[PDB]
């Protein structure tokens, strides 16, 4: 896949199709319940009866979320309908090719971490389940503060099955948010 195809697969893997919902909820209830699994990018809700549709398209910044959201999320908000854009088909090649390479690097996603934890804490905490190789949460620029997620790679296979199973859900005041990787580190590259 080219730099840009790949560029292109990630964006749409980032999608989430949300349905079934009440006709008196906006974005700002749908982006609340959904944030768990990564700071949300954007939200596109389709609106002569200026009220809308009851599905939206969240799209994160990284499809790792996307895959948590779809996993965790069957909650009522008013039930909810949850699934990808059938147009993903179209990328679906690629997004294998993604797939297969990611599994060379015992990768995994690390969501819905409280803002007084660092690098050190979460490499601390995770490193109990097997000696980390990288361990770094993404931060915002103009900040330099972590957008609550982060990437975290393991030496063995094992280590990173061992930290997914015991940390999805781990709690402190909030509830983490971890599953494997489903993309390599330098996605657009090769």
């Amino acid at each position: 896949g080219s730099a840009a195809q790949r560029q292109g697969a990630l964006a749409i893997m980032s999608r989430v199709y949300v349905g079934s919902i009440y006709y008196e909820l906006g974005e700002d209830t749908i982006r609340q319940a959904f944030a768990p699994f990564g700071p949300i990018k954007s939200i596109d809700m389709s609106w002569v009866t200026m009220k809308h549709k009851g599905f939206a398209f969240v799209e994160y910044e990284v499809p790792e979320a996307a895959q948590l959201a779809l996993e965790q999320m069957n909650s009522v908000m008013l039930n909810i309908k949850v699934g990808r854009p059938s147009n993903i088909g179209q990328a679906q090649p690629i997004i294998d090719q993604l797939a297969e390479e990611a599994r060379a690097f015992n990768r995994i996603y690390v969501a819905s971490v409280h803002q007084d934890l660092s690098d050190d804490d979460i490499k601390s905490v995770f490193e109990a389940f097997g000696k980390i190789k990288s361990a770094t949460l993404a931060r915002d620029p103009t900040t330099g503060k972590h957008k609550g997620y982060g990437f975290i790679e393991y030496e063995k296979a094992q280590s990173s099955q061992d930290a997914v199973s015991s940390m999805n859900l781990f709690d402190l005041g909030q509830y983490l948010r971890v599953g494997k990787a489903v993309t390599p580190p330098m996605p657009l590259l090769t």
